[PDB]
């Protein structure tokens, strides 16, 4: 067939009831998490795909970076809970990866000032209990999966993308065929 279990995706041993839909994972750590967003921009083209009503997910992971790398899980979750993922993506990986200015909590949080968030905001929801809720919610989602690496994407909370068993001859023939995997799996 076209797609196959073990050349696009996988399948889960322990199927995840009640995941979202469609589920990645990243650390602003990662290179190829970097690559995926900042010069493939697999999650944009991915959700331009999904069938209506199908939402994409996404959460960050704690074992990359070691303080830093909760740090960020829990700059996410501000991300997530103030609904600015989209003002502090790119801004968030170039500081760590590419001009290497994200050192501290502090340097994550001015991301987040630049960027228009105001630091009462910020604060206030970076100490909130919403916010404790939803870095335990990225962790568990996480062991849930029984994750190994990023990235990585989940779904269904059944099938799990397979890159390497695409086509990489072209960059965007490659996010071409994740994006079609990704809607093939959704339907499924």
């Amino acid at each position: 067939a076209q797609y196959e279990d073990g050349k696009q995706y996988t399948t889960l041993e322990k199927p995840v009831a009640g995941a979202p839909q469609v589920l990645a994972f990243f650390s602003f750590f990662c290179p190829h998490c970097y690559q995926f967003e900042e010069v493939l921009h697999i999650s944009d083209n991915v959700k331009k795909k999904l069938p209506e009503g199908v939402k994409m997910t996404a959460y960050h992971v704690n074992f990359m970076g070691g303080d830093l790398g909760k740090d960020l899980t829990q700059a996410w979750a501000v991300a997530m809970a103030l609904g600015v993922e989209d003002k502090v993506t790119v801004p968030l990986f170039e500081g760590v990866q590419k001009t290497q200015t994200i050192r501290s909590a502090s340097d994550i949080r001015d991301v987040f000032i630049n960027a228009g968030i105001k630091g009462e905001e910020y604060d206030a929801a970076w100490n909130s209990f919403v916010v404790k809720s939803l870095v335990a919610q990225q962790e568990k989602a996480a062991a849930d999966v029984q994750l190994r690496g990023v990235p990585a994407m989940f779904v269904n909370g059944k099938y799990q993308l397979n890159p390497q068993g695409m086509d990489t001859s072209n960059m965007d023939v490659f996010v071409q065929q994740y994006a079609d995997t990704v809607k093939y799996l959704s339907e499924k």
